[PDB]
């Protein structure tokens, strides 16, 4: 082994911002980096954009226009020469910039705010494209990544990325199928669900049925690919057609490349358009929309590395090659999923009779702990319905979290009672058997159907179990599995850590006195480990989900399976001293012939069937392709057009108010802290603004301390729905709203949602608000 | 059709005549959740042990009693007016239908007392809504 | 009746499918679910008899059929008046097959006799 | 003209108090519980022995949906 | 704001002076695709390329 990529699978994520560095964010390389950086900017601001103006201005362009101000209105050859010097026309078109200073008469300023209104237009506000990062690593320790490529004069890389959407070609998602497949269990999935029937698989017909034969269904498939090198840093663009080839078709920008004279290669995703090939053809369906196409797509990079004395090594081999998906946009960055695709990586090397061998440190389970903490930005029951959650604050009001970290005796009451109130993803308690043919029948709260009866529901017996969210089997009422469990290896740590065994350093126990003064803590131990490139592998995935899978967010459930990974090993450590749930070698299993491969259009005929997955697990089976990627393979499950999927991946509503079910809210989230609210609590009653918290001066400063820290507290207290902060069909007088017009309008509206970002309160006095609050951005609820 | 009419702008919600029909109600669940004060001797505090709802601050404690207290529910979800369960479409057409047999189980605001708001800023009167679906 | 080609060339695959009305829990709560009801005629009296079943059983009354029998011993059967309903108006049947929260007076089962000669 | 046949079809001789009147195949039916129908001994044979109700129980509900 | 070109029709004269006058294509779109035609008459959001409107000549003979 000579060089490597990483990560081995990277992630870039749709937006309507520019496909440029300064306007673009970068997918994770560090895990938990960012957690309280209070300056982050994930939407496109004014002041962006006015930078990029001034820097396109002169350049010669000041003078260049001054010459013209002399010699006089413009004519077009006049300005086509006045643009062009901007270099403008690669973010907006050529055509618009024309008209906008067509329409004008200090000259160099009638030429700016008219072209700062063409951008601002364009991009004020527009969700920023979260852009990939490749590296090429040099090995030995035979295998390991030692160091960047670093070229020297002479030396040359050339990436190539071959990219496909499958969606419009592949199966109904009606559930995961590998909810019936016989297992030992995994991980990440007990053997309890298949083997007592606990959420079946359904069969799936095809999306699109109507295209008839393998041959014309090829025109369902997008695909695209480009080459870009150390020698040369235009970006390329990755456009595919739709249909592919009187057959009306649509460009389909699938991503963007470019490589910088180091090496690094950078991905952009595409602009997060979606439609169908007629207007009055709409979306109504969380998954399955046919005559529909959506600009995601997945696939294969690799490289080739040319030094100067001649040698040449080519970076395509499953081991050394990687792997691009595009996604929805993340819309709260900072709130990490509880169960990681990262989480599913890790869980997906475990055999679930092997987990009584399972070690143990207090470092496995603080992410559960921190995550479901943090969710409560982002989900209404995590703020206010969460008996965990609010025992924490109880320790950090104390000082007393450090607590948690005690594996004696006498603090094994405590963490006994924090770890009893989680879901076992055995999925065998808090049931009763039909049968003991034998059927387990959920006694906690059920999720029913909409589709009701009107009969009397059975009281349940047993508590809810946390987290409160929906899983694989909400189909099912009355299904252990229509609820979320945190997977069999993570709930292992947290039962060990309930039972005392596990270990902890006392580092770690000096720095546990709050919540967040560990969670800087273990920020920190990131930081400062030196495997970058195992690192980059886990941040590209650390960031999404891993359940439940209905079909998700991003990908979806084939990648809890240890069969999708052609290499999956345990390396290291986070630090020598703490694990931080470690560090892992991966790579996915990739057809070497990429959209060439035979095997790039197989399907599985009028249906796809557990049975299909079955008889996949034998690599040499005439089944296995469906486990040796293509490009598209690892998108094509993922819901059509993915906004609508988005715009179902929210709340489920039980005949009981509290706690409100949430899917997914870590990414798409539920319940937010509008920027409207921010305004009326950030400031402090001897704040220097004539408007305070939303008052007058006068009336804020009038007003007893008490009185004015209470107001603070109330506003901080008032989450909106997501769903609310852009107009999904509830806007006006009469209008519907409901579940479908949600669908339908997050085609244009997804672009114009909240996004969380962390803010500060620079002097919450004792009004109990935190000095880091992480508050929703969008239009409609700004004030 | 009594209710909210939604601006594009979120704030202000616009409401018809929520005196008589309201929009966004106090629950009971939630009243359970401040009544109580930290002194309580009960093996339950506002919806805490009595180990956790003593341990904390009385800071932190009337903190939660304030924050619970905040949290509005929107009346047509006081009972299932369509909105119910994985799929459902919910929306104002649903809720004109179903409120025929749904108006008798809406939620129904009374004054309640809080026996010693301490210093949480909850005042000693508070109006909550009692429903079957918001009482938990 | 049906070629095995049907299957081994799987032209139709099977679906799977979900159980109607799937709120109800526990197989001794979907009991009730179900509308049941019998009845005897003899000869030696011809007034029918109605088999009235209840829904939810253990509320709508279901005539699923009538029975009578003529001096002769013959049975005659008739069916239900054709009602179909909902538990709640607002239920509306919109599947061509699967429509929860409904019942009808649809039935069948089984039918028995004894002969009782004179000669004991 | 077709013929005459004499056919009977099976039936649980214990009709309406039949222990196996309320049989399920849980969450999902699927043609795997076809399958396992056909042996006699089966724990799905219970299938092709008719209980009151069986015969009409797949047909739409309610009827008049169907025919339209 | 996205503007859509809309052809109301198209027109040219013979030699002998005769005008013809063509409507347009049939060519009917909502600004967003999600706004349906739902009404018969009345649908917002909706254009079409119906047209109608004034005729007028004027003839210039070789004399002046
Ligand atoms: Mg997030
Ligand atoms: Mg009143």
């Amino acid at each position: 082994c000579q060089y490597k990529i990483y990560p081995p699978l990277g992630i870039a994520r749709v937006g309507n911002g520019p496909a440029i560095k300064p306007l673009s964010l970068s997918t994770p390389e560090v895990p938990w980096a960012h957690l309280y950086d209070t300056n982050v900017q994930y939407l496109v601001t004014q002041q962006e954009l006015e930078q990029l103006l001034e820097e396109a201005f002169g350049g010669n362009v000041i003078n260049e226009i001054s010459q013209i101000k002399t010699k006089l209105k413009f004519k077009q050859e006049e300005i086509e020469t006045i643009t062009g010097l901007l270099g403008l026309s690669h973010l907006v078109p050529q055509q618009q910039l024309s008209r906008s200073l067509d329409n004008l008469e200090d000259i160099v300023q009638q030429i700016k705010g008219a072209l700062l209104k063409v951008l601002s237009d364009h991009y004020l506000h527009a969700v920023k494209k979260q852009a990939q990062n490749f590296y090429i690593y040099k090995c030995d320790e035979q295998g390991n990544p030692v160091e960047k490529l670093k070229l020297t004069d002479g030396d040359k890389v050339t990436w190539r990325v071959e990219v496909a959407n499958k969606k419009s070609f592949w199966y109904d998602y009606n559930n995961a199928l590998d909810l019936s497949l016989h297992t030992q269990g995994s991980g990440n999935l007990s053997k309890n669900v298949s083997k007592h029937r606990l959420a079946p698989a359904m069969t799936a017909k095809r999306r699109n049925p109507n295209v008839i034969t393998n041959s014309l269904r090829k025109q369902l498939v997008i695909s695209s690919q480009g080459s870009v090198s150390s020698d040369n840093n235009t970006q390329v663009p990755l456009r595919g057609k739709f249909p592919a080839n009187l057959q009306e078709r649509h460009n389909v920008l699938q991503g963007s490349i470019e490589c910088d004279n180091e090496g690094v290669l950078r991905f952009y995703a595409g602009n997060g358009i979606s439609q169908a090939l007629s207007p009055s053809s709409l979306n109504t369906d969380f998954a399955d929309n046919s005559n529909w196409f959506d600009d995601i797509c997945d696939g294969r990079v690799t490289a080739v590395v040319e030094l100067k004395n001649g040698d040449t090594f080519e970076i395509q081999d499953e081991q050394s090659s990687a792997w691009v998906a595009t996604t929805p946009p993340d819309y709260a960055p900072q709130i990490e999923p509880i169960v990681t695709m990262y989480d599913m990586v890790s869980g997906a090397a475990l055999k679930e009779q092997d987990l009584d061998n399972l070690t143990t440190q207090f470092s496995d389970v603080f992410p559960i702990l921190y995550r479901l903490y943090r969710m409560q930005w982002v989900n209404q029951a995590d703020f206010t319905d969460n008996a965990v959650n609010t025992q924490i604050r109880e320790l950090n009001s104390e000082l007393g979290f450090a607590q948690l970290l005690d594996n004696s005796a006498s603090a094994k009451s405590l963490r006994e009672g924090i770890f009893n109130q989680f879901r076992n993803p055995l999925f065998d308690q808090d049931i009763d058997v039909d049968d003991p043919s034998n059927e387990w029948v959920s006694n906690s709260r059920i999720i029913p159907s909409k589709d009701e009866t009107n009969i009397a529901a059975k009281p349940a017996t047993s508590s809810l179990k946390l987290p409160f969210y929906p899983n694989d089997g909400i189909d099912y009422p009355g299904s252990p599995v229509q609820w979320f469990a945190i997977p069999p290896f993570m709930y292992q740590h947290l039962q060990n850590w309930a039972a005392g065994d596990f270990s902890v350093t006392q580092v770690e126990k000096e720095s546990a006195n709050t919540i967040e003064e560990l969670g800087l803590f273990y920020s920190e131990q990131f930081k400062n480990s030196p495997n970058s490139a195992l690192l980059c592998a886990r941040g590209a995935l650390d960031a999404l989900y891993g359940g439940g899978f209905h079909p998700g967010v991003e990908l979806t459930w084939p990648m809890r399976h240890n069969l999708i990974y052609s290499q999956n090993d345990y390396v290291s450590s986070v630090t020598p001293e703490i694990n931080l749930l470690g560090l892992r070698e991966f790579r996915l299993k990739q057809d070497l012939q990429g959209l060439n491969s035979p095997n790039m259009y197989q399907d599985f005929g009028h249906v796809i069937a557990v049975d299909n997955v079955t008889a996949s697990i034998d690599p040499n089976s005439d089944a296995a392709w469906l486990w040796r990627s293509t490009p598209g393979d690892l998108t094509k499950w993922m819901g059509i057009p993915w906004q609508s999927a988005a715009a179902s991946c929210q709340a489920v509503y039980t005949p009981e108010d509290f706690p409100i079910p949430s899917w997914w809210a870590a990414n798409l989230p539920v319940h937010v802290l509008p920027l409207a609210r921010y305004n009326k609590f950030k400031d402090s009653q001897s704040a220097d603004l004539p408007e305070i918290n939303g008052m007058t001066h006068s009336i804020a400063q009038g007003m007893s301390e008490e009185t004015f820290e209470h107001l603070r507290l109330e506003q901080f207290s008032q989450r909106l729905d997501w769903l609310h902060t852009a107009d999904l069909g509830f806007v006006g007088y009469h209008a519907e709203g409901g579940y479908t017009n949600g669908l339908i309008q997050m085609v244009s509206q997804w672009k114009n949602m909240a996004m969380v970002m962390a803010r500060p309160v620079e002097n919450p006095g004792s009004s109990g608000i935190p000095n880091v609050v992480y508050v929703a951005y969008s239009q409609a609820d700004k004030d």
